[PDB]
């Protein structure tokens, strides 16, 4: 039985330059910069940021409070957690040629493109929480994951130095049937 | 099987006007002046040092203990070290009185280096499995830090560019306790 989600307004901050691929560019959509111009700008795919996270967690054998796998139960073998897909905030961003400011061209001597330090991706993370359910546990679980990744890396070339990530989650929003109404 | 991760805070001080390529303009990136006003001030890639100092290690036929190829299981052929970006320290930044006395221009054409002087800081971390040799995988990182300082980073090298003062922090031990 349901008890309700938990939101999470989670923000992703650029801390070294970010390579999620798709010369190699990153993996891009279309944005609507200054409600105008239609534009391809970097996005941070849900699936790099949970399956992060889960190998990291399974890399140093998190287990819950006793010896349940919580990783399995929360990031899938019924739902338990998603994690969407991340797009820029657009706050400093008012033109097409602003936009791709945003993206850096690195030789290693091929190009690389990476998202350059600074710019901050905006998305939301849902968890429902069922009748017998150890909230406070699985949102631990999440926490350390979080924890992990930030003295780790999104993407690829990691030990070149890429992809360094601070990670912010909000304060929790808990919804329940009535908040759905 | 994993054991604690090892963070240190390094700081990189330019002791002989660094270029690192993007007139040769030297890599730069988006800064914040004052939280308020963009500039684009240089920053050392964390692959010139980790390169470089790789480099050195193999010049020299570093090894283990034993034949140990620990400049590979270290640097690669698992993530054991990562060594990221560094980036202006803070203090170059509170003004746009400080960004442009950071970037020198030398002629040889004109070739932009960062001045003597300037501070960048980054992290380093090491990752520590069972049965490898974190004695070793250390001493390793701090000769080729070590042999750095009597070579350089970047370019022009030969013309005296480059020379570089790296100073790790003391060690952070970070075991699934400090992540929890």
């Amino acid at each position: 039985k349901w008890k309700y989600n938990i939101i999470y307004n989670m923000e992703i901050e650029v801390l070294t330059g970010l390579h999620i691929g798709g010369d190699s560019p990153v993996i891009t959509t279309k944005y609507l910069i200054n409600n105008v111009e239609p534009c391809d700008l970097p996005y941070i795919p849900g699936s790099s940021i949970k399956g992060k996270i889960r190998s990291l967690l399974e890399n140093v054998d998190y287990k819950g409070k006793n010896g349940d796998d919580i990783v399995s139960k929360m990031f899938g073998y019924l739902t338990r957690l998603i994690i969407r897909d991340a797009f820029l905030d657009d706050g400093h961003i008012k033109s097409a040629e602003d936009a791709r400011n945003v993206i850096e061209i690195k030789s290693e001597p091929r190009f690389i493109e990476r998202v350059r330090r600074g710019t901050k991706f905006k998305g939301k993370i849902i968890l429902s929480i069922y009748e017998g359910d150890n909230e406070e546990e699985m949102i631990k679980c999440l926490k350390t994951g979080i924890s992990l990744l930030e003295d780790s890396y999104l993407g690829g070339n990691g030990t070149r130095g890429y992809g360094s990530v601070k990670i912010t989650l909000g304060e929790p929003i808990k919804k329940g049937i009535d908040k759905y109404e």
